């Protein structure tokens, strides 16, 4: 194959579907591109190095609501950051997992320097900025996570006797499986988002 | 050493700490426990079955703020769920990773039905009492799971924002975090049929 970085990435992201982040090795990724290890190597150090790759390349190439638009509100800023995030994360098998063993990468900084002046220029303070930002960011996080790990134990796990499951609880989990989890997110969003809006519009009161 | 369910639980959790959940396997336990490998399958059938244990039993060990007090508001009792829940996921290395997917075992179905019956009978429809039991989960994992990992130039405002959540655990973040989830769902309740 060609081996520059693309291709490399191209390659890692698919393998990374086949195998989960468990099963994806440097060994795996020589065979999947037709090269003897040493090869790899050259342009390929080691597992973290590769890791820390994908984590950048899966956003940059699907996290496409970044920044604000043109006179949109934070409101609206947060709830389409955190729906591109989560879509993002979604889009590969253990993506969230990728993500998370990562930190910001030098190409990320300034957009999310960005998105911390669009807040304190909506009237945040930069660390109340910053909590509502993070407040998102974990939200989304553990809850696409716990999505994705609970389908990658489906395999060597069994159901659950519905016979012995209590009857609030029964229904309650068929609630959860209707869907991908995307209505509880999305209404646990907007319950995140008008809580910042309370405590944005008390100032000094006692709210 | 002794092989009941509960020592070989005792020694999973050191081992945890020791090596953190990717460094933590049947060959590993069986060395701590100073026994062969075939001895410790007829206990423990492999790694998942391992986890899933681990996951209940910090929650059985540690997670004591898991039912209502008497009289209690039910912003308190998230509030104080939430705090406890946290408490539970720091005290072992990858606690949070560990609980991450599991779902309710048998012998927690009796609290956590409790949990959510109490949320409807303080005016919740059982869906939206249960997004938000589920968003304090997934709000509190998050922000539990960034803290274990990291602890595993540069524009202006971002590096004033860094050394502020460096200043503690992020303790502050979440809960402050937290109590604009609970404000958000009191305004979503009490707006009822009205458009809020
Ligand atoms: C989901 N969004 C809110 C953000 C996001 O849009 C981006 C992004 N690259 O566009 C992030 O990287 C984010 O998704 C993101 O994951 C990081 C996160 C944050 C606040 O920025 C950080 O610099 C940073 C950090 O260094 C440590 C923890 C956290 Cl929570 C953060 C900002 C996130
Ligand atoms: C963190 N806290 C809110 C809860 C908690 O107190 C639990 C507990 N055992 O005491 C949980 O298991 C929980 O922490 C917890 O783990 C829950 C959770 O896992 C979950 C899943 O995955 C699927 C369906 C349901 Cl109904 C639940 C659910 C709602 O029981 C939650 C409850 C929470
Ligand atoms: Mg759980």
């Amino acid at each position: 194959s060609r081996l520059n970085r693309e291709s490399v990435i191209d390659a890692a992201l698919e393998l990374l579907n086949e195998t989960g982040i468990d099963g994806l090795t440097t060994r795996k990724l020589a065979q999947k591109l037709g090269i003897e290890q040493p090869t790899l190597y050259w342009h390929v150090k080691n597992k973290r190095a590769l890791l820390d790759a994908l984590a950048v390349e899966i956003l940059a190439r699907h996290h496409d609501y970044s920044l604000p638009a043109a006179g949109e509100s934070w409101q609206s800023f947060l709830r389409n950051n955190a729906m591109s995030f989560r879509r993002a994360l979604l889009r590969y098998r253990d993506g969230a997992k990728v993500h998370l063993g990562t930190r910001p990468d030098e190409k990320q900084y300034d957009t999310v320097e960005t998105q911390l002046r669009f807040m304190t220029e909506n009237g945040f303070s930069l660390r109340d900025g910053l909590y509502a930002i993070s407040a998102v960011s974990h939200f989304t996080l553990g809850a696409v996570l716990e999505q994705q790990e609970h389908t990658a134990a489906l395999t060597d796990r069994p159901a659950a006797p519905d016979e012995n499951l209590p009857p609030l609880l029964r229904e309650a989990l068929q609630i959860m499986d209707s869907d991908d989890g995307e209505q509880a997110f999305l209404h646990g969003l907007e319950s995140l988002i008008r809580g910042f809006e309370v405590q944005l519009t008390a100032l000094l009161q006692i709210v």
